[PDB]
């Protein structure tokens, strides 16, 4: 029972790996997947949008759903690297650098700005 925010996020914050799932989990999510889909030589995005495809108009169970992406989270442990971070008990944003492959200070402010920088420049690297 995860909710649909939440295979979103995984869908949104984890590289688009290939050959990641080995045949074991590519046939127990064929199992749990509807018409005759194949998740094999397919990435982690393709595989994302098929879920979440069968999930919206409602092909499969919501439970299914949920077990197919804790697999995919399971399996593809390689995160997307944020743009920016921000301690709101400093009241401080970061921005990250691959010059030196760290977040260095990039700003003041809280969540709000955080939000628009991240709407003006991207989420993710």
């Amino acid at each position: 029972a995860m909710k649909k925010i939440e295979m979103i996020e995984i869908s949104q914050n984890r590289q688009n790996l290939t050959a990641f799932l080995h045949i074991s989990e590519i046939k127990a999510i064929n199992a749990k997947l509807a018409d005759g889909v194949d998740v094999d030589k397919k990435s982690f995005d393709e595989i994302c949008s098929i879920v979440l495809e069968q999930y919206q108009a409602k092909q499969i169970s919501n439970k299914q759903a949920s077990e197919i992406f804790e697999t995919l989270a399971k399996a593809n442990k390689s995160f997307k690297i944020e743009k920016f971070r921000c301690s709101h008990g400093y009241n401080e944003i970061y921005k990250y650098s691959p010059d030196h492959e760290a977040y260095l200070f990039y700003c003041k402010g809280g969540q709000g700005q955080l939000n628009k920088l991240i709407a003006e420049n991207g989420r993710f690297m």
